[PDB]
């Protein structure tokens, strides 16, 4: 049962700071958006990842998310270049690729008649798409079940249990750890033997991946340190969008008239075609969708840092040491910033204003985090989800099954469901219809 649920009765009653106490120890909670600002944004260098490290360093060991200070700074500056706008238009053909992969299996389903687990779907269909994108390794986990996909899941699992056993995760954090350098082994012969000049836009059209673009930019860094990077982007991008794409089959079986305005723009400015970056922008609505998915379902519900030094949290002045959960699902769902804020409802913000950030929504809204510790993989993930979403929907249509299992929220890195999202699913189109194609 999600932790997060109890605070945010607890919020409403004792406001957007208040301190949790379980005996000795204790949790500042903080669901004030100017709270939240100060902390991540304006003051964000009077704090640390706090806990967070405790819970991650095992899997993660230096990479982004659990560092802090100059192994932070250097590593962030070392790797946001790779991103860059080339990259991502790149990582478009290959969401849609994987999205058409995940199309196959579910029209096979569709003809049978048979009901879908979309929960697993998404989480293969996230997972063969990071690892393509970040490393150049190709899972396959939407096809086959392997030991290296099962490592990926033990060591999943682990990270969320600290959020027999302990010779499981041994191994299976070998074995990926093996696997990754393996492939960095073969990226740096690649890079060898290339004939390309590094740029701020460089990438190699063989081998488009973020590991690539860190090995030909000359990445000062060890092989420890490399590894943890990349293993911190695999569970970084990985079910993160499997929890958003789960998020977002759920809120738009709850309500058929967003469906219905879905399907109408996807069918008409995409048809049975794979997005293009072109696309993004025109998928206004399906934008929309995400977001407020995102603003339903954060990932994660909670923002974890520690207090390095004293500060004030709106009128209560800390000390260096206090522990601070920073309750996203609060800040989205808050009654005070959001009109009907329980609604599934993608035009609280105008289909052609501004898409909503951190900023526009002044940290009442952060589905990707805000200040310097901000999601490198924004545009990335924003996209990923857009292009995932439009395909599924042009194809099929979507339904809760009948008898199947309720659909409620676990504890976790990100928010899981219990039992999974057990669907029927019939299709849009015929399977002799010429494929449509707009412009
Ligand atoms: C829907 C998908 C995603 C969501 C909702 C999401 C969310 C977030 C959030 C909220 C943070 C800030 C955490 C904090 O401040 O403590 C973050 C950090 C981060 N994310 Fe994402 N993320 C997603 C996908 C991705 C992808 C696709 C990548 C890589 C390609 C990625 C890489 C990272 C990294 C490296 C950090 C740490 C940044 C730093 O500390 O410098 N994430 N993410």
């Amino acid at each position: 049962e999600a932790f997060f649920i109890p605070l945010y009765e607890l919020f409403l009653t004792y406001g957007g700071i208040f301190r949790l106490t379980f005996g000795p120890k204790s949790f500042l909670i903080v669901s004030d958006p100017s709270i939240a600002k100060h902390i991540l944004k304006d003051n964000a260098k009077a704090y640390s990842k706090g806990i967070l490290a405790e819970i991650l360093d095992f899997v993660m060991g230096k990479g982004l998310i659990p560092a802090d200070g100059e192994i932070w700074r250097r590593r962030r500056r070392a790797i946001v270049p790779a991103l860059h706008q080339k990259y991502v238009a790149a990582m478009i053909s290959l969401f849609g690729e994987a999205s058409d992969r995940l199309c196959q299996k579910l029209d096979a389903a569709a003809l049978k008649g048979e009901e879908v687990e979309m929960e697993s779907l998404f989480s293969r269909l996230t997972l063969d798409i990071i690892g393509k994108a970040v490393f150049n390794y190709d899972f396959d986990s939407l096809t086959n079940d392997t030991g290296v996909i099962e490592a990926v899941y033990t060591v999943l699992r682990e990270a969320e249990d600290r959020s027999p056993r302990q010779r499981k995760v041994a191994t299976s954090l070998k074995l990926i750890n093996d696997t990754l350098d393996d492939l960095i082994a073969t990226c740096k012969r690649m890079v060898e033997e290339e004939e390309l000049q590094f740029h701020e836009e460089y990438m190699n059209e063989r081998d488009p991946s973020i590991l690539h673009f860190l090995l030909a930019s000359g990445d000062d860094v060890s092989s420890k340190q490399l590894r943890d990077d990349l293993m911190t982007m695999l569970i970084a991008g990985h079910e993160t969008s499997a929890a958003v794409l789960t998020w977002t089959f759920y809120l738009l079986t709850t309500e058929p008239s967003v469906v219905a305005k879905l399907q109408e723009e996807v069918d008409s400015v995409i048809g049975d075609r794979f997005p293009t970056i072109q696309d993004m922008k025109k998928l206004k609505y399906t934008t929309r969708v995400m977001n407020e998915s995102l603003r339903l379902y954060p990932q994660p519900p909670v923002l974890i840092r520690r207090s390095i030094d004293n500060d004030i949290l709106g009128e209560y002045p800390i000390k260096r040491g206090e522990d601070i959960f920073i309750s996203v699902w609060n800040l989205h769902r808050s009654p005070l910033h959001w009109d009907d804020a329980e609604k599934f409802n993608p035009e609280r913000w105008p289909l052609d204003g501004p898409n909503p950030n951190e900023t526009n929504q002044n940290f009442s809204y952060l589905p990707f985090g805000g200040g310097p510790r901000k999601c490198i993989g924004d545009m990335f993930a924003s996209f990923e989800n857009v292009v995932a979403i439009a395909m599924l929907i042009r194809r099929f249509n979507f339904q809760i099954a009948p008898g199947a299992p309720p659909v409620k929220m676990t504890t976790g890195a990100t928010i899981h469901t219990t039992e999974g999202l057990k669907l029927t699913v019939t299709k849009r189109t015929k399977p002799l219809d010429i494929p449509s194609v707009p412009i």
